[PDB]
């Protein structure tokens, strides 16, 4: 599968029934299917300051790069879900707008997803995939240069093709959330990728935050879906899905103006 | 195929390879736009149809208003002759159901005119998967004052409720659906945005917006079913719109700066 071609999300679903199911993510947030929700009370953030002397492993699988996350990270407020890995979507050069979420019709630059998994249920994220996930979504502007996403990007360049891995060294993961994480969207939607198990509950940030237009167009340039010997590369860009259809769902808000 | 649960858009590839392919629309239009100055007006000929009558059905997945093949569109390289209009809307709830957008923002509806090369062949049927085809005008629609004549046709609304009923609908000048200024208008090369898919559409999608009344909108969201009247499961017609495609390293043309 992929994002672009006869592989593409409109074809996904011939392989992967459940991408043409319900539930399905990303979606437009906008104010008819919103509503205030006062029990959505604050996330707690719980061991995401990594220490700078471990190391966590980026991978570039061909489809994402993901840097992957220690089972000690945690967020509650919800069960205690663990962190298992976070990775970003993005546009191309000439069209910095690839985020997959949308707000009022409108594209972010990009997005970080930071993907939890159910551990009081289950032993990883997997098992817990068909059943189980939570993830933060956060929006990303063209900004100021930011250097707690930089600890991630400038590492690109060593995990370029398919297959490859790097060591990122740890650092602390809240500086990669925006300003006021009591303020969210919340709703219930899926997977964003194959295989579109509608098992996550989404959490999506209200602020975004900045990442300069030089880190955008490294982000952009440096990543192929393809193997580093692969006759037909790829680029790994425009790596966003089409937002679905709001099947019925509305989509709850920590905050009421 | 529906616009829903398991065999909704996502879905659509399985049985039509086209809706999975190149040239989808409808798309977003935001500021990809390009003036080209051959993009001169067109001519509406034959709209101002005999006060004749005309069929209006409901098959199900639409309620369409057959046209006759006298009424053409002049301007563009071959003749295109009308074959039948037909409406997408969205849901009392969330009441925003066009299928192009603009700068990210759905309209209230959208009307589609479809035509065929009657120069190059005898039907739409057989047009619509040759090279030139088809010609669509499509007009934005958002709620405003109350308009006598898109009432020419939503008067009919209920004696189609379901599938498979029809009414008949006596001549008017179709040319009064069309919007201020239709010298100002996108164009690009795309397709049909239902099943089949197929990527033979010129798109024309006027830039002015008409206006419905918010009752006649209401109307058009809550008069029709995409069921027989004997089913024991209906189902309302809402919704029945595509979302919008990937367009990239594309232009849409503008007539106007
Ligand atoms: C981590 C729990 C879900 C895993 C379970 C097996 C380990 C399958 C999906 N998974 C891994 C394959 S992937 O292609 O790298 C990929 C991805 F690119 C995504 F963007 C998302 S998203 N946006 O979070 O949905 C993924 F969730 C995701
Ligand atoms: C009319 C030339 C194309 C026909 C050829 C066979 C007669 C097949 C598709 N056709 C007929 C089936 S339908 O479901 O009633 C339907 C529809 F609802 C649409 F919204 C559009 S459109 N204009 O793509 O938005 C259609 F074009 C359309
Ligand atoms: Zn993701
Ligand atoms: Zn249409």
């Amino acid at each position: 599968w992929t994002y672009f071609g006869p592989d593409g999300e409109n074809s996904w679903s011939k392989k992967y029934p459940s991408c043409g199911g319900l539930l399905q993510s990303p979606i437009d947030l906008h104010s008819d299917i919103l509503q205030y929700d006062a029990s959505l009370t604050p996330l707690e953030f719980q061991g995401y300051n990594l220490s700078a002397n471990k190391q966590f492993l980026l991978t570039n699988n061909g489809h994402s790069v993901k840097l992957n996350l220690p089972s000690d990270m945690h967020i509650q407020g919800l069960s205690r879900y663990s962190a298992t890995q976070l990775h970003l979507h993005w546009g191309n050069p000439n069209d910095p707008h690839g985020s997959e979420h949308t707000v009022s019709g409108q594209h972010f630059a990009a997005e970080l997803h930071i993907v939890h998994y159910n551990s009081d249920l289950y032993p990883d994220a997997s098992t817990a995939s068909n059943k189980g996930l939570a993830v933060l979504a956060v929006l990303i502007e063209m900004g100021s240069f930011n250097p707690s996403y930089d600890k991630i990007f400038s590492h690109l360049q060593h995990v370029k093709y398919k297959g490859q891995e790097a060591f990122v060294p740890g650092f602390n993961i809240e500086e990669l959330l925006p300003e006021r994480t009591a303020e969210y969207y919340r709703y219930r939607g899926s997977l964003t990728t194959p295989p579109c198990n509608p098992t996550v509950l989404w959490t999506v940030f209200r602020n975004p935050v900045q990442i300069s237009q030089e880190q955008l167009l490294a982000l952009e340039t440096a990543l192929y879906c393809t193997h580093m010997d692969d006759p037909s590369p790829r680029e790994m860009i425009n790596n966003f899905r089409q937002v679905q259809k709001f099947d019925e769902r509305l989509v709850y808000t920590s905050f009421s103006q």
